[PDB]
């Protein structure tokens, strides 16, 4: 049933996302104090750039590319299966199979001096199962 | 009975701002085109910094300080009420009752290349009793 | 420059407005496709009898007296600053200065069997601010 | 030059107008006393049934058709080359070249309970080219 | 019945004539806020030699032959066809039904040492079929 | 260099485990608000029988097989590429590679009442790349 | 320097344990045969619950509460002092110098059916110093 | 029963024995191969000049006395609880209460080259309970 | 059924043996006064260089070899078959059946300072027909 | 030069004997605790008749004919060189070389009131080598 359910329920507090210029010996604790295994690697502005994971990161230390003490610029994850908050969890439940996470994108069109319309997408957040399976652990008692 | 219903269910549809160097005639077409009167004043980077309504705007053209070719950042408004996505309606429907309109806001928490966390406040939406209206009338079929 | 002119000379195109009976969403939905925020209330002969605005509305609606599916008429918003077409701008722009919206009406005098004199006043259009805003950003490009 | 201008701009004071069940010796009296020449014929509601000039009166009750004492609305005119308030002069001009006098009308877009849309034709006023003569030589002094 | 009624008996209200120097606008809205439309042109004394109406005027000034600061004198009417006061309705009946106004003459036989005998024909003034209208609603009473 | 490391240096302090009678949702609980992944399934012996990962535990669900409210030994995941803890650290960065965790097997040899041995495994702990990730950053200032 | 030492470096391989079943004096030849002196006992469920030594045993045999063929749960030892394998070597040294030998555990947590804990207490290896002058006598190569 | 019978019959295993300047560390390993528990320090000629213990040895590197790879010689056991070879079970038996050993000596009348009599004494071996109880383990099944 | 038991069983008297460079005189005195029928010859570290016997004496003295005041090293025995202390007493008394006596050694293996194993022999003693005549009238009490 | 000696130089102090009814041990025990090994065996007049070793005693007793219980007369060893004191020691050395011992016998040339000289031989001992290596050492000390 919880298929019917929609990404925005699903209560993406994940502010969290990093520069590409964040060391990964750094986001590695984060991650694991903070028990997390991903990380959106975004710009100052937050422009959507990129993605950081364990799975890669393990993958490219023990590659011998980089160090711990590298920047996760070099090493960042970006085949992310990215979705939109619109959408439901039927396709969340889809996509999060192949791997463990996506990121949920939320769109903004800024107008220039001229009126120029342009468009900036921002992170909603980084979600995975548990996330899923905390929320329909719950809220099967209001919208089953 | 809808006051109880969470913010994000109200279906906002408002990726739109606009950047301070717009000019004050054109903005004033971009929101009548679309219907709309008020829209957020963001920099490039999406900062939240300001806004635009139709009593700022009209009050301003009136009172000479902008002319139709000068720039909304001279008067962009300020004196908003700010909810936040994660709350109720109920609220929300409270901030709508004394004002034309509300902001939403985002958190997007970035993190230095030392690791340190930077949180950055991002737009979500702007949001007219119209959202309500329009979801509330949803509603009336969705509660089933 | 724009105060002297004519009330006339704006061209308040839309002559729309609503019965009495309308549901109070379906006016809601009416408007916000089209964006429009206010409906003058008149009979079927097209005496001005009230108006509805959404302020009231979401002030109505908030205050529990009226469903979404409730008929307009109980919520008639009939007091509003009124302007007569033959007027200044400046007076209707100090109108809509401290107003959500302003109206304007159309007089009219039928005279019956014996030819005693009668008045009507019809609808002549319904102004907001961005009437005059767009006017004098267009207007500027003809006559300064 | 001043055939392009607006017809709204005319000065069109002229909310007269008359029921069918008039009598012929009123509708001439009223004119006459006004030093008109044709007055509209409408409802109540001001729905535009008809006219009355004085070619369809004097033809008329030189037929015999109406006594003084008869109604207008027995030989009620309502043929005229009508024209709407958003046009221009010299459309009115030409259409005040061959008739003995020019209709000019309005609208309003009534709404039901059912939020059906009606679009209901509504009296503006009659125009001879003295509304013009009158008026030329004003906007010489604004426009030219 | 009353097509019998003498012209004479009728009791045109009174002549009202310009000299053919003076403008056309001036003696054109001076005709009509009286409500008149046409005016006869006479000589010092009031001999037939021009006749000047709204229905001439409108269509040569948009013709563009003369402007209203043109004088009176080149918007002649003189083409008209004109009645003598000792004839009867039925006659202003085969005048009026086609044209817009009559001319009725008289003659003003002074009597001098010159040692001639004496002709000057007078305009009686100007005649329209409110007159008549009138005139059968007044004798409708006097018949009473 | 870190291959030159030893598993048993890694410190797994991680005695969690569970039964395979445990609640499907408040494993996936038991693990998040910990911020962990994955947890031994072993019996009130500590025989190593099975495995629980988001990973399959997300298909699990998705294979309808569990509600959340449903136990994991219905759905008990027991592949895993257990490595041994006398190993160096090229066994993991080799093993833990291919997937995001590794058991490491403790050992037991219990002897009957005739003196027959009997090994038992024991689980020292469950594995994945951070905890090397932090352990390398941390050995480069005691063995290197 | 060698106190300072991490105890998991000292290749504590004792899987070997008994059960209290067995007799004593099989028990003796056990770890007589196989080299050892004493021998740590468990239930089947690999339980710490006891302990085995020459002094246990001897002065038990003499003391004639057991015969060589009397069970071994009768005398078992279980006044020893007893570490954990995370310590440092020193703390080996205060404990080996005077006990006649030493005993190490693992810990292990297991989360039951309702998601309650509870810890399982696990033999590591019987150590005794001689792994001490054994790893000691072998580290220093390593070292130099 | 067992501590009536005669020392002799033991069955001691062998006389693994060294000289006091053998490094600390051979000596470790040598017992740890051989699972011996400690071995007699004697000359080349074989006289019974030292002993050294597990107990003797721990202390020895703890109290940094001798480092492991030291000669035995700076570390001399001596203070054995000595018994001989005719003596009886039980005293040995009583004899290895404590001690964790027992030395038995041997003798050897040589006489001088003028007749004198002199006793050389001679190490029979060293013996532990577990000779015992495993001597008692089977010589109840012949002489029993 | 005495040629079943063992030498340990069995027993020695006393062990005496002497240096080579002992008088041959003395030899006689030492050995007459016990009664003894021959002699082990040892150095003073124990090794067994030689022996003699009252055969050997019988043969020197009358060869001339040896006076009394001669050492016997001069014509010390060396013919014997040796004999260990693990032996049955049957081969015990058919070795020293057709002997006139017979020598148990002692075994001694002894570890240098680079723990090289060394195995050195030491005299056990020397038995006689008595050794076995006297214990098997003892062991007839004990064995039956 | 000792063959020159003589048994009366001799000084053999061996008249004790043992009638062959006395049990071999106990022969064998009195000879032993004295030191000899062949004891003689006489009538009850010191009459000659026999003789008896250990080596064919113990020869005997492992040919299994004679317990050590069984009487000394039995065991009989007469088979022995016999010899008589006036003989010089050189024949006395010569004689006892291929055996352990010899006899001497006593000859006293006196007679009784029986009537007829007639010979009573009795033992006049039991000499070893040990006598003569007894009586050498002890003569070279007299003729020196
Ligand atoms: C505690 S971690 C558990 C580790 C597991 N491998 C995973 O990624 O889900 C999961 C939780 O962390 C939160 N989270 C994941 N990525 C995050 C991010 N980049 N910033 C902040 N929170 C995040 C999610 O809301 C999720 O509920
Ligand atoms: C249809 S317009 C009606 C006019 C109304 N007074 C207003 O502008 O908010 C309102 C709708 O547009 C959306 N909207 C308002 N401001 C927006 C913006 N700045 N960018 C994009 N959408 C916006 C809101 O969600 C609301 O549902
Ligand atoms: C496209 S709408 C823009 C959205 C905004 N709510 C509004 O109506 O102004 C622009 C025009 O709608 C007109 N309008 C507003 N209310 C009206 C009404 N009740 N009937 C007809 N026109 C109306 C305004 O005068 C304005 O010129
Ligand atoms: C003052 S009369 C004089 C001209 C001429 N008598 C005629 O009626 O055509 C004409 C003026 O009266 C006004 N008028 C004409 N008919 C009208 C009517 N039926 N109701 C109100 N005003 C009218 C027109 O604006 C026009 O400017
Ligand atoms: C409004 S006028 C009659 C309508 C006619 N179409 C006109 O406007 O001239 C009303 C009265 O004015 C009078 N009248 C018309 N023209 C006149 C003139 N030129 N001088 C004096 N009176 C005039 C007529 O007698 C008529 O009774
Ligand atoms: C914060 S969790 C992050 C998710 C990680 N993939 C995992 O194994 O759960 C990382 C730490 O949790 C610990 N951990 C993993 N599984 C555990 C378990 N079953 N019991 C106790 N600790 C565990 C590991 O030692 C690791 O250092
Ligand atoms: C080689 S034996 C030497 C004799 C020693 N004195 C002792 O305590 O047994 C000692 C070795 O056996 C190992 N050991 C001790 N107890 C054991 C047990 N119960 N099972 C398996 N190994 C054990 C210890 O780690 C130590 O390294
Ligand atoms: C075979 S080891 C068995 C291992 C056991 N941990 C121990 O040392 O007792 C035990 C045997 O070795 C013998 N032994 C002990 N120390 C000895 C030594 N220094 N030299 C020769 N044998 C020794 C003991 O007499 C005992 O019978
Ligand atoms: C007591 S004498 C018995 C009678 C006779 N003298 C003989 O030797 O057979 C023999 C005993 O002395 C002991 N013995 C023999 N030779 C010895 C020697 N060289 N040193 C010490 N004891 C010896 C033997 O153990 C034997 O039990
Ligand atoms: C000391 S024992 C040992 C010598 C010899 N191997 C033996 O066993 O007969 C020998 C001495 O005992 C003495 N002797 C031998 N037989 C004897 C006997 N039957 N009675 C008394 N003395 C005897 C001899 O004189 C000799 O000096």
């Amino acid at each position: 049933w919880w298929w019917h359910l929609r990404v925005q329920e699903l209560g993406l507090s994940a502010p969290l996302t990093v520069l590409p210029t964040i060391t990964c010996g750094h986001t590695i604790e984060i991650l694991r104090e903070k028990g997390f295994d991903q990380a959106p690697v975004v710009d100052e502005a937050g422009v959507i750039l990129g993605m950081v994971t364990l799975g890669n990161m393990l993958s490219s230390l023990l590659a011998g590319k980089v160090q711990p003490s590298d920047q996760v610029g070099k090493v960042i994850y970006k085949q992310f299966k990215q979705i939109r908050l619109t959408d439901t969890l039927g396709r969340l439940s889809h996509i999060l199979e192949m791997d463990h996470f996506a990121l949920v994108v939320h769109e903004q069109i800024q107008y220039h001096s001229t009126g120029k319309s342009s468009q900036r997408q921002m992170v909603f957040g980084v979600v995975t199962a548990i996330d899923l399976l905390n929320f329909v652990a719950a809220q099967e008692r209001d919208q089953k």
